[PDB]
């Protein structure tokens, strides 16, 4: 239908604009849609974009508002003191502020639907909340409404929540337009989505983006497809991938690089309230933290990720057990059979399950997919699904049979409840992935696996050497292959922290010379250097001019292919903030050839200092643009859990950064 009111080019300069005479008598019926295109690149801490209120003395709590915070949160209040109603619905990290240093036009759509008693908010094509209520309050049914205001709410005759920004366009409709109609509203987004709710992964959440540019010109991305909210393992998480063959303009429908099937892939709206938000899928196996490299010699693409058995994450993984048994210089995966309280079995050659107590082979084998066979016959288990129908998280069998896998809760034979690293390869640049294989233990029998550093591995330019950084207590542990990923050895580099999440990414400064940038516990990004292709490593130094929080955040890093100001250049991506995971920047450093020192010369603001920016991936696209896929929210904050469609992709040119 047609708008009952439409207006535009409203400048909000800490002075409200009264539109009462234009709008109030046009409002009718119980359902309404507001469509607002607006900018706010210097917002106040809390500000109202749009207000309908009773402005009379004695009725300060009778109003409807669409408000935003300088954190990027968007929300509404719907209040009527006579009815005893005070609704407040919002979602953090819903907005853009600036892109390439210019204010972004956000497109907000708020649907107030009396028929389903639901209030739904979209920003920039993304649904950020959908809230159904017992007693519906139509936004124009508030007792004694007499003002319609832009850039404030009029309470008792005074301007509250004054806004700084602009409303380029605003329209109101006396109808709750459908989700289908919402999708037809034109957008001006500075970003793209590669992975998103409702896509082929069926995950409602995503974290831990990666990007890597392949020799064909194809750009490949991997990600955690996270089903049980944005929680780290334990949860259900798969690793998914997507690629672009046109310099990031379009992306393929995702497929899985690593997946378990003990739990259903369910798209779930995870609870965000303070009683239930920590609900966590507790009986599922998962993968977490992926990393990609391409091997020039073989042509293979290689992806590693951590693997977690059912119920396991980094917090409860057995730190004192690799899950492997060393027998005459060889490592064998240990297994525990139901009924035993110890690990009496090993997986030997050809997947044969061997009884360590009697030294006899059993009638069981493990196939290449870590599935259990008995006398050659595939065993199955019943799949679980999850729901909150009872008012709390429930995990229960769903009637479907899936292959029995040793990483599963219901398996007859189970692996050690600790963390592992697996690798898969692709021979067609991400169009399909092989079944994963566990990497061997690197730090002996009685040590849990190291933790993969998400992002990119490093292919050295002048050899066949492949390196993936990992971390554990007290060190970075580099995994090195010179044979296309068939075998690996470790190279340990001490760092002066205990129990740091030392997520590390590497650049080759020149032939044989690797610099690694990594997260610390000190508020500063650290680095170390190898001058022998990863065999040995220097002591740790720190980067000045970038601030992180005490807990830190992953940093991504690349060596740019072209000179900048006549110098070789390194680009870092990281939040730059002492408060939270916000204020994302790309930082361009120019290398001094005399000593390999780096002058951090340019700092590019991805968005506002107050807007969220957490884990990130960066890669030089084949056309020398820079692609950035990043978590546009504070992934640490306990207030910003379980947000959909906040991992976002942007395209930048070097001139934008400098
Ligand atoms: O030099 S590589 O390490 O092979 C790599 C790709 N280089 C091309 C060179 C030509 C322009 C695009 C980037 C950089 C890493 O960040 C990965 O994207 C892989």
């Amino acid at each position: 239908i047609s708008p009952i009111f439409q207006g535009g080019s409203y400048q909000l300069n800490n002075k409200s604009i009264d539109i009462s005479s234009l709008l109030l008598d046009k409002l009718s019926g119980e359902s309404q849609t507001v469509v607002m295109k607006f900018k706010a690149d210097k917002p106040n801490s809390l500000q109202a974009l749009f207000g309908l209120s009773n402005s009379k003395a004695g009725f300060k709590n009778n109003y409807f508002s669409i408000f935003m915070r300088d954190s990027g949160e968007i929300g509404v209040e719907i209040r009527d003191a006579q009815k005893g109603i005070n609704y407040l619905f919002s979602r953090p990290a819903s907005l853009w502020g600036k892109h390439k240093g210019q204010a972004v036009e956000n497109t907000l759509v708020f649907v107030s639907d009396s028929k389903d008693k639901t209030y739904t908010m979209y920003v920039n094509g993304i649904e950020v909340f959908s809230e159904t209520v017992d007693t519906f309050l139509p936004i124009s049914n508030i007792n004694g409404i007499d003002k319609a205001t832009l850039g404030a709410v009029n309470r008792e005759g005074k301007e509250h929540y004054l806004a700084k920004g602009s409303i380029d366009e605003i329209s109101l409709f006396n109808k709750a337009i459908s989700d289908q109609e919402v999708s037809t509203i034109p957008l001006s987004n500075p970003f793209q989505l590669i992975f998103q709710s409702g896509d082929s992964t069926q995950a409602n959440y995503f974290r831990i983006p990666t990007l890597y540019t392949l020799s064909s010109g194809r750009v490949l991305s991997s990600i955690d497809a996270r089903y049980g909210g944005t929680h780290d393992s334990k949860s259900k998480i798969n690793i998914a991938t997507s690629y672009s063959d046109d310099n990031g303009k379009t992306w393929s429908e995702p497929i899985f690089a690593m997946k378990f099937n003990d739990y259903e892939e369910q798209l779930v709206y995870w609870p965000r309230d303070n009683k239930l938000k920590n609900s966590q899928i507790s009986g599922s196996a998962s993968f977490i933290d992926s990393s990609i490299v391409e091997d020039k010699k073989s042509g293979k693409t290689i992806l590693l990720a951590d693997v977690m058995p059912a119920g396991i994450g980094n917090n409860n993984a057995n730190k004192a057990d690799s899950g492997f048994k060393e027998i005459n210089g060889h490592y064998y995966l240990k297994l525990k059979k139901n009924g035993d309280n110890d690990f009496r079995y090993t997986v030997r050659e050809n997947g044969v399950v061997y009884n360590e107590t009697t030294n006899k082979p059993t009638n069981y084998t493990i196939n290449d997919k870590y599935e259990v066979l008995e006398g050659g016959k595939s065993l199955t288990v019943e799949q679980y699904s999850v729901d909150f129908d009872s008012g709390s998280l429930r995990e229960r069998h769903n009637g479907k049979q899936v292959p029995m896998n040793v990483f599963y809760k219901d398996s007859l034979f189970k692996v050690t409840p600790t963390n592992y690293i697996a690798m898969t390869t692709s021979q067609n640049r991400g169009e399909s992935w092989e079944q994963f294989k566990l990497l061997p233990p690197f730090l002996g029998e009685k040590h849990n696996g190291t933790y993969l550093c998400p992002g990119q591995g490093l292919a050295l330019k002048s050899s066949n050497r492949l390196i993936f950084a990992t971390y554990t207590s007290g060190e970075l542990t580099y995994l090195i292959s010179d044979d296309s990923g068939q075998t690996w050895k470790k190279s340990s580099a001490s760092i002066p922290f205990k129990n740091a999440t030392a997520e590390a990414q590497m650049v080759e400064l020149r032939d044989g010379v690797i610099r690694t940038f990594f997260r610390t516990t000190t508020g500063k990004i650290a680095y170390m250097t190898s001058r022998d292709s990863g065999e040995t490593w220097s002591k740790v130094s720190y980067i000045d001019g970038i601030q992180q929080t005490s807990y830190g955040t992953q940093v991504s890093a690349i060596k740019y292919s072209q000179l900048i100001d006549g110098k070789e250049a390194v680009i870092l991506s990281t939040p730059n903030s002492r408060s939270g995971r916000k204020g994302g920047q790309l930082v361009v450093g120019l290398v001094n050839k005399e000593d390999d020192s780096i002058d951090w010369k340019y700092h590019y603001g991805i968005d506002l200092p107050s807007y969220g920016y957490a884990y990130s991936a960066i890669t030089e696209l084949p056309n020398h643009h820079i692609g950035v896929l990043f978590e546009k929210y504070d992934s640490w904050s306990r207030n910003e859990l379980h947000l959909s469609n906040v991992v976002q992709y942007i395209d930048l040119e070097i001139n934008d950064l400098t």
